[PDB]
């Protein structure tokens, strides 16, 4: 009998369920949204219903962590679906990063189910190589994640402010052959690998922040996906040959960007650079042909030995077996860090900060807010707010 | 008014069960989304569709940890009424012998009105009074809200009147069980010997309120629409088409009446005319002779609203010379004996209640209906 009564607050309590505290009360919370337009009032059972919550729901609405409840420092950031922004918790004077997504857009366009495998990871990862995530939640028009600010900055900056020498090379490629050996081990492949995705914190130290692509490969390593994802310069082969269907790839994806990032680092530009982009995609099946080198030898052999061991043909890719053999790959010798280790060492470049605040490796933003698109008023009902049942997570 | 602040006042919402918002209250939201979605006909929308996709099975599993209705044992069909009925069972499990009255969401939508059984629900499990029959639990499903009750191996006092030391017992508790309502707040609206149970101990409790109202704060009540029974009801709720509690009174001197004497003090071959009895209650108020207290109570009750026992202060009702005895007092009447002393067989003697021996289902909707939107939040786990 009381195989259930036990089995049952679990579910009530367990941050990794569909159904818990917070859960129960977005699919309420969306109900109340998705029907309060008075031309859905005129039901008997919707009016009736609105009677007995509006109001509660209303001061539900006053306790949960609302938007309100944070200062908007700058824009930090911004994408295609929302923005990023630097904010102090107005009551706890925390200070976070708080990533918003557009509701809306995310309807418009095709796809609204990527932020599920963001937040699930960044929240329950538990890794200093991955961003950590503090608190989600939504209201009708946004979807928020409140997370770990990182003063460091991206690294696709750091190479606009710098000439990376190969040591300097060596120890980023490092951090990032493990901040995603971290991800792989949850059973995730990332899926766009790009220096816009790898910031770093108060410690010149790197992790990962956008997994806006994120997916779960089966038991055996793979994935079934079918349609390309990523950022033209970085995509591999396989990813583009994914066009519907035969896509079906693993791990290995992940590593061929490891090779665009090494590439672009000592380099300058991608190995893949077009001044039409369409061309970018011949390139990227030709690698082994179209990929072309600096006639200054301003580069080792251990690192050219890596990069066109990365970008080759998926079938033989350095760790298509096995993240050991990347490791102790020649390019890796070294003798000021270890891998068991790395992180706890001193990154080569520091943040020059002046406060908790300092932006100043992030380049200043307009700052418009609700600007965008607006939600049209149905004439019956829709659900918009359903595919955003869930989302909410406090903790810790 | 601060971060560490609502975050209090919010932990209550989810715990306090007279809040609407409640733990259990809020599956039965996401419960009732699952129900009024599931139909193919609306799958159709890409919302709708990824939404069942992501909870359907977790709340089909969430659907058999509550107590669903299938964790009792079906005994006899005790009561019925023409919304529902109710039912003696044994909890399948810990094998406990409650009272549970079903509705039906079909038919409590069809008919006009599906708002009564709030009341009833507060009521019946937060009166926390022997003279309000408890309620332990109640829940719902697609197809009816569940009520579980604790049974009254007594009977209905009806029952009773079927097979004067006598009826200043009954009416007393009667007139004390009421007064507990009224200091809830509610006036009750449909006294009747129907409503009346009694306990292991022969001692009587109300039993249905589907029909209770709460008073403003001027112990006035603003409806305009008649219920109850008609040998019953009082004359301003006839003329309904603004009172208070003295209308449950007029109620009580017409169940003295039909206790002593044999039936209503309006009887009548045709209803119909029972109407306009009431209304000429001074005059139509016949009589076969039994006590002088019995009728100065009596016709004290059946007087017209502005001048009836009980106007203000119910002490007056109970400082009326027919309850002075020796037997029993105000401040202990229960914990005397009763007139009547359930003689049961064991737990389940359902020999008090005559045994008795559509069956309309919900259409499959072409478009958003949401018919489990007026029940969301019944669900009740009492401790
Ligand atoms: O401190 C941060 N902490 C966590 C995550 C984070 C993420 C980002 N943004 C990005 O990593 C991407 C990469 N290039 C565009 C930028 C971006 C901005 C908004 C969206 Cl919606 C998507 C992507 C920034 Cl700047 C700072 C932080």
């Amino acid at each position: 009998f009381e195989t259930r009564f036990e089995k049952m607050d679990n579910l009530l309590r367990d941050p990794k369920s569909e159904v818990n505290s917070d859960c129960l009360l977005d699919g309420l919370d969306a109900l109340v949204y998705d029907l309060d337009f008075p031309a859905l009032r005129k039901n008997k059972n919707i009016d009736n219903f609105l009677s007995r919550y509006k109001d509660t729901i209303n001061k539900i609405r006053d306790l949960r962590m609302k938007a309100e409840d944070y200062e908007v420092v700058k824009v930090i950031g911004r994408g295609a679906f929302g923005e990023v922004q630097l904010v102090r918790h107005k009551s706890t004077r925390k200070v976070y990063a708080m990533k918003l997504l557009s509701k809306f857009e995310m309807i418009k366009r095709s796809d609204s189910a990527f932020f599920w495998e963001e937040r699930d990871i960044m929240a329950f990862a538990n890794s200093p190589w991955v961003v950590q995530l503090f608190y989600a939640f939504q209201d009708d028009r946004y979807l928020y994640m409140v997370m770990e600010y990182m003063p460091g900055g991206d690294l696709v900056n750091l190479m606009s402010n710098y000439d990376v020498p190969e040591k300097w090379a060596r120890f980023y490629t490092a951090e990032v052959v493990l901040a995603l050996d971290a991800i792989h081990s949850m059973g995730f492949i990332h899926r766009d690998v790009k220096p816009d995705n790898m910031l770093l914190d108060k410690s010149g130290h790197l992790k990962l922040a956008d997994f806006g692509t994120c997916m779960k490969m089966n038991k055996e390593g793979m994935v079934r996906c079918d349609t390309a994802v990523g950022t033209p310069d970085y995509i591999s082969p396989e990813v583009l040959k994914s066009q519907g269907g035969d896509g079906y790839y693993g791990r290995e994806c992940d590593w061929w960007s490891v090779g665009v990032f090494l590439y672009e680092m000592l380099v300058g530009d991608t190995p893949f650079y077009a001044d039409s982009l369409v061309g970018t995609y011949s390139k990227i099946m030709n690698h082994k042909n179209s990929l072309t080198f600096p006639d200054d030898n301003d580069i080792s052999k251990e690192a050219k030995n890596l990069i066109c061991a990365f970008l080759t043909d998926r079938e033989v890719r350095l760790g298509r077996n096995g993240v050991e053999e990347i490791k102790r790959h020649l390019f890796f010798k070294n003798d000021q860090w270890a891998w068991e280790t790395l992180r706890d060492t001193v990154a080569p470049v520091v943040p020059d900060l002046s406060s908790d605040i300092d932006t100043s490796n992030f380049d200043d933003l307009e700052e418009d807010k609700g600007e965008e698109e607006t939600f049209p008023i149905p004439k019956a009902f829709v659900g918009n707010q359903l595919p955003f049942v869930g989302f909410t997570y406090y903790s810790n």
